[PDB]
């Protein structure tokens, strides 16, 4: 089932448009960013992703 998302207990650590993954049976975590979010967990908001656009 792989349950998207991850326990509450986040609701906070993944930074500007980090998705919050959670890999079942080890039940890790982790977070992904994208096309203009990085850096450490994902607080690189700029110029490029939304680019305003």
């Amino acid at each position: 089932n792989s349950y998207p998302g991850c326990p509450s207990s986040y609701d906070g650590y993944c930074l500007n448009g980090g998705v919050c993954m959670h890999i079942e049976s080890l039940d890790s975590y982790t977070c992904n960013c994208v096309i203009g979010y990085s850096g450490d967990r994902c607080q690189t908001r700029d110029l490029r992703w939304w680019e305003l656009r």
